[PDB]
């Protein structure tokens, strides 16, 4: 019945719904919550090439524009599961299931949690995974960052907006985040560094936060510090339940893909952070989300 | 010397450098021309994620801003050979000769000829191969474009603004471009079909084009009809006479590389149109070219 269904409206799957709407495929977008995906949560694009810089929900919007003009049909829906029936689909959500020739699977990524005492505790007031969504209720605060990446960096620098000042803790002597972020963390002084160590445990009274715990990595040396919020940036997961039992996953429930993105299973796509991949960017995410529709289409007129 | 050089400066070539000289590698980045490459002879781009519409040298000139800043070095240059030495690579130009640890090209494609009678002769007054830079010096005559694909039937569209009438004359009965492209043009009162014909010669006085001869495909009927224009449309070939030795091109010259934009030569990548590959668009070129530049980074950090 659809062309093609593509569940997840990141920029993987705002690209791909543009595309096979142009060819004219009966495409439907499905949307747990706002398009957008990771790009709402971000404050500042400077790698989107053909902007110098733009706010992540800026970048959203801008996507999602053209795509109810050019027919996509767009659909609240949580995917909650996915049948192969050989030459249909079926889609299963929370209270709906959608029939389709075609799949693209553009479900992205997740924070990692760090799982550790405190953590599910102070949820609430003093650790946050968003610093965009949650940075102005730490104004004049002493903010922990935890990891060395681009997202621990990047968002550290967003927040001396609001804090007194900003520590990025990292479990080497080496961020990962790209040397111009560094620079960038190196020379404001509003950032501190605590190298070499991993938190052990978030500790507070009954309301919030007040203090982490944590280890250096080479010494063992423990040492427990005061600070008014913690923002985890410690890796991704996979955003890919609906298929666990599908066959198209690794150990760590990446979707396989090949340079077509194309799975094991005919007429199943994954694009964009969710496939198994090392560089996740908004930039290779459109051109999965491109080469996923034209391999649609393909495959549609061929079936 | 250099840690990376992109040779070709369209939106693959682009962003491939706005990255390196994100991870701050010493970048530098050759173009022949203008920067923006095919971008800048594009009318009206539709499809590129972050924009409604946008006329293609804006985008051209919004994707070559931020480079200076970033420190990325712009040179004129025309490349005209590569040599591998091992540890690192020398790259030719017209003048000037380059050293420099890895190379990305992205060099894309050029328009396919007829090589049919009138073609040359007529190359200054009558023959294009580029609506957008030729357009208006065909306002009210009755314009021919060749081809069946994405380019022929968007850059007929866009001729309508200047012709009395435009033609697309392809050699089957079923066009190649995206089915939006395919609906506009068959909705669109200025543009006529001559289908499942081919050009056979172009003839014109001694100034100017002034017909066409064509046959058709299936029954070899051939015919003669008056146009004040021909621009052809019929594909591309790739840009890449300064590797032919190198061992890294297919028969028809394009660079085979894998998924990760790796030749068989380490440290010598390719990205976007210059490919082997079946898509050519401006989302595939600039995830390319973010791919490479991520690749070229590892590969100077592991040197
Ligand atoms: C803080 C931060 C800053 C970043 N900054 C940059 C940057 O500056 N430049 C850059 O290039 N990249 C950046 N990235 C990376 C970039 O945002 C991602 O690479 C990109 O958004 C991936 O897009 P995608 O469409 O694959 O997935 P996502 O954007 O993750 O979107 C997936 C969508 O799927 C939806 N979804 C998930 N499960 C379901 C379900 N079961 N049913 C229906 N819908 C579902 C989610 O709601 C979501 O909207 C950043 C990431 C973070 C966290
Ligand atoms: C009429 C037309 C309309 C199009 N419209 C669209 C569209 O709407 N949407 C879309 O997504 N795609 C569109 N495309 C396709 C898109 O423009 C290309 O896919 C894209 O520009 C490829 O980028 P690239 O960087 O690989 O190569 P290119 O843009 O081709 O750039 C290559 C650059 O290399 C330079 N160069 C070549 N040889 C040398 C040398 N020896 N030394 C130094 N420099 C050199 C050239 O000057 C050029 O600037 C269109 C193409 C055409 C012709
Ligand atoms: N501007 C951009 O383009 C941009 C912006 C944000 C994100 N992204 C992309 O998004 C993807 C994910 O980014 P990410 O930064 O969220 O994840 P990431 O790249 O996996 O990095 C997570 C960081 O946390 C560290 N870490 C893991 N556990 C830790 C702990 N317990 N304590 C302290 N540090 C810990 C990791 O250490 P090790 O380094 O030791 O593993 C790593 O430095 C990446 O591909 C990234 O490039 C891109
Ligand atoms: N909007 C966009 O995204 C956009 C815009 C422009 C271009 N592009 C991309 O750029 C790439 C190249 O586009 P293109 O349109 O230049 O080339 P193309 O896709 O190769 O198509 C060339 C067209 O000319 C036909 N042809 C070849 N020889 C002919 C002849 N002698 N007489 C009549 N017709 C002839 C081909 O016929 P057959 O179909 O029979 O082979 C085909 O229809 C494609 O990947 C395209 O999608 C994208």
């Amino acid at each position: 019945k659809y062309d093609v269904v593509i569940i997840g409206s990141g920029p993987a799957g705002m690209t791909a719904a543009m595309y096979t709407a142009r060819s004219e495929m009966k495409t439907l977008l499905l949307e747990r919550g706002v398009p957008g995906g990771q790009m709402n949560n971000t404050a500042e694009i400077e790698n989107y090439p053909g902007y110098e810089t733009i706010m992540g929900p800026e970048l959203s919007m801008k996507m999602a524009e053209p795509l109810e003009g050019l027919g996509v049909e767009n659909a609240y829906g949580f995917v909650t599961g996915i049948e192969d029936h050989g030459d249909y689909k079926k889609i299963i959500t929370e209270d709906d299931e959608f029939i389709t020739k075609s799949i693209i699977i553009a479900t992205g990524a997740n924070h990692r949690k760090l799982e550790i005492p405190g953590e599910e505790e102070y949820g609430a007031r003093g650790v946050s995974y968003c610093a965009v969504c949650d940075g102005a209720f730490f104004r004049n605060q002493e903010i922990l960052v935890i990891g060395g990446g681009d997202s621990a960096v990047e968002e550290a620098l967003y927040l001396t907006r609001f804090g007194q000042s900003v520590t990025i803790m990292h479990r080497r002597d080496k961020l990962r985040a790209q040397e111009i972020i560094q620079q960038r963390a190196f020379k404001e002084e509003k950032i501190n560094f605590i190298w070499d160590s991993v938190p052990m445990e978030i500790k507070g009274d009954d309301k919030k936060i007040q203090s982490v715990v944590y280890k250096n990595v080479k010494t063992g040396e423990v040492t427990e510090k005061a600070f008014g919020g913690i923002f985890i940036y410690v890796g991704l997961d996979p955003v890919a339940e609906f298929v666990s039992d599908l066959g198209i996953t690794d150990e760590a429930g990446w979707i396989i893909t090949d340079d077509h993105m194309r799975t094991n299973i005919p007429g199943i796509f994954a694009v964009g952070d969710v496939r198994q991949k090392d560089f996740r960017q908004i930039t290779t995410a459109v051109g999965d989300g491109a080469q996923a529709a034209q391999e649609a289409y393909k495959f549609v007129v061929e079936l």
